[PDB]
DNA sequence: CGGCGTACG
DNA sequence: GCCG
């Protein structure tokens, strides 16, 4: 089992579900008190049980993979025993933790808006539409869309949204290309939102595409909020007699970077973090979702592909359903 | 011990 | 919290 998430496939589904929740838990937790380091370790512990070809189910079967040091293995150790560690249930029950995931979980909302309303002592999503003078417009969106984000969007909403999409984008640029990105190009049936990423075949016809885009959009009346080359958008998405807010993110690339974009898009999230440390740790090259840079022969390295990408940096190649860290 | 992804709005 |  190698110690970074982008050496191994990583399934959608897997066989250590609840063991790897429970630490997810903990990682989440250890992100609203600013942990970052414990919340990467507990993570990749997760990421990495989902990498495994069945269920733990010893302690014994913990021993030489990475990332599992005293905490975790405790942590795996009680849910073996008990079905229940002590430790996750009591910051699954505390108010802290509830109430910071409510607040984190708005658009709008991070985690240093959210500790310090949790510390003025707000805890209700109708304390803060009681005192809307502290909210941003931002904020006051995605207050108002709050139950309808909180819907699963479906794969059956994601081809509607790529549609209507497609329709604006090929009105603002003849050729343009409309790609599904996110967790939806990974294999999930449900998400928070829905990518897309766009390019045009020829390199700079691209340029000032997504504020076309976006008015197209906005006159066709689908657009209940936005604020370029990245759009973080809230969509109407027609439902049977009526519609629902969806979050749609829209990203715009010139076709020399698309490989990049896509791969960076894709995710999953650890999997790009775990990349990029891969990349400058082992291979001492700066991956991001624009290119891949040699700071000794000052280059980029040009990709035509993905697997170029993977190629470049000495890992086995792995399709976008193997790729959720 | 230092390090822990890397951008854009 | 864990790795190197
Ligand atoms: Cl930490
Ligand atoms: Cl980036
Ligand atoms: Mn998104
Ligand atoms: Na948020
Ligand atoms: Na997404």
């Amino acid at each position: 089992m190698p110690a970074y998430a982008c050496q191994r496939p990583t399934p959608l589904t897997h066989h250590n579900t609840g063991l790897s929740e429970a630490l997810e838990i903990l990682a989440e937790a250890a992100g609203f008190e600013g942990s970052e380091g414990r919340l990467l370790t507990f993570c990749r512990a997760a990421s990495v049980l989902k990498a495994l070809p069945s269920p733990v189910t010893t302690l014994s079967q913990l021993q030489g993979l990475p990332h599992f040091g005293e905490h975790s293995s405790r942590v795996v150790q009680e849910l073996l025993e008990h079905g229940v560690c002590e430790e996750v249930e009591r910051v699954r029950r505390s108010e802290r933790y509830q109430t910071m995931k409510l607040f984190t979980q708005i658009f709008g909302v991070g985690v240093k808006t959210a500790d310090r309303w949790y510390r003025e002592g707000l805890r209700t999503l109708d304390d803060l539409r009681e005192q809307p003078q502290k909210l941003t417009q931002q904020q006051k969106a995605g207050l108002q869309h709050h139950q309808d984000l909180s819907t699963p969007v479906l794969r059956s909403d994601v081809d509607a949204l790529q549609q209507v999409v497609e329709e604006a984008v090929g009105q603002a640029l003849p050729g343009a290309t409309v790609t599904l990105t996110g967790g939806f190009r990974r294999g999930k049936l449900q998400g928070h939102d829905v990518d897309f990423l766009i390019t045009h075949p020829k390199e700079g016809q691209e340029a000032g595409l997504l504020p076309r885009v976006m008015c197209r959009l906005q006159d066709q009346g689908l657009i209940l909020y936005h604020q370029f080359e990245r759009s973080f958008c809230i969509f109407r998405l027609p439902q049977p007699g009526s519609w629902k807010a969806v979050r749609v993110d829209l990203v715009v690339a010139p076709v020399s970077q698309f490989p990049f974009a896509l791969l960076g898009w894709t995710g999953s999230k650890l999997f790009q973090r775990e990349l990029r440390r891969f990349s400058r740790k082992e291979k001492g090259l700066w991956l991001n979702s624009h290119g891949l840079f040699d700071p000794e022969q000052k280059t980029f390295f040009q990709a035509a592909s993905e697997e170029d990408i993977f190629r470049h940096l000495g890992l086995e190649y792995l399709p976008p359903e193997q790729r959720n860290a």
